């Protein structure tokens, strides 16, 4: 086994938050003291290994605004015990009654967590390769936290979301995580619509070889818009890095917009 494991006893699964077609999460109770979320994995859909993965990554990684690993049970049903995230879905957040009254200060506030986090991956010379608002987790009081690190992988696929030279040729770096994030900017500044309204993934593809970036969002401020605009830079380096948007972002109301609203 590994220092991971934990007995399937010490588990009790209680309110099903969601489904997939790999399993399903679970709301538990773990040593009866612990609130935590278990993943299930369904025993045809996908090899113990394969579903495990994204455990192996987490037991190398360990930040505030990473979902955190509490432990694994191997044997099938197999288990991913982590810690629980009360608000669900940063996508399901924005979309529902809930983020209908958001604001851009809380909007920027979310974005300067999740750069916090992958600022961290970044660091730790990691790519997640599924970076997007389904995949961050959303906390009390707003906190948001990365998940789903299945994909990531130490730096030895949805067009919409994926850098060019990712997607195309398969050059997966912290760069072509930081063009998803400008992606991601864009769902967290339109209540999560998804990105290139209207247009097919090979369109999508295509347009964005010509060049072509989507415009600046409604009440998105164009220093905003901007930065989406360098994170998308075609040449992976002339992108920025996650310490450059955690700091920009968590400064953004007083070294960007002091004049805002
Ligand atoms: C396993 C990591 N993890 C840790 N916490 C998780 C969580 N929490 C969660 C999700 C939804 C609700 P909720 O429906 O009651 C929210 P509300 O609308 O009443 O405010 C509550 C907690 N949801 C999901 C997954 C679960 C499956 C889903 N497609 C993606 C996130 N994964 C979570």
């Amino acid at each position: 086994k590994d220092a991971w494991e934990i007995p399937r006893e010490s588990l009790r699964l209680e309110v099903k938050l969601g489904q997939g077609c790999f399993g399903e999460v679970w709301m538990g109770t773990w040593n009866g003291t612990t609130r935590v979320a278990i993943k299930t994995l369904k025993p045809g859909t996908m090899s113990p290994e394969a579903f495990l993965q994204e455990a192996q990554v987490m037991k190398k990684l360990r930040h505030e605004k990473l979902v955190q690993l509490y432990a694994v049970v191997s044997e099938e049903p197999i288990y991913i015990v982590t810690e629980y995230m009360s608000k669900g879905s940063l996508l399901d957040f924005l979309k529902g009654e809930t983020g209908k009254y958001l604001r851009l200060p809380q909007l920027v506030d979310m974005a300067a967590q999740i750069a916090s986090g992958m600022a961290y991956v970044e660091r730790m010379n990691y790519v997640h390769r599924d970076l997007r608002a389904a995949n961050i987790l959303v906390g009390e009081n707003l906190v948001c936290k990365v998940a789903d690190f299945g994909l990531a992988r130490l730096i030895e696929f949805p067009i919409k979301w994926t850098a060019p030279e990712a997607a195309l040729y398969g050059r997966f770096t912290i760069k072509s995580d930081v063009w998803s994030f400008g992606i991601l900017l864009t769902e967290l500044t339109t209540k999560g619509r998804v990105p290139y309204p209207g247009m097919v993934n090979r369109e999508v593809l295509d347009q964005v070889e010509r060049g072509y970036r989507m415009p600046c969002p409604p009440e998105c401020p164009e220093s905003l818009h901007d930065l989406m605009c360098q994170c998308w830079r075609k040449e992976p380096e002339e992108r920025p890095t996650f310490e450059y948007l955690q700091a920009f972002l968590e400064d953004y109301f007083t070294s960007t917009e002091p004049q805002y609203q």
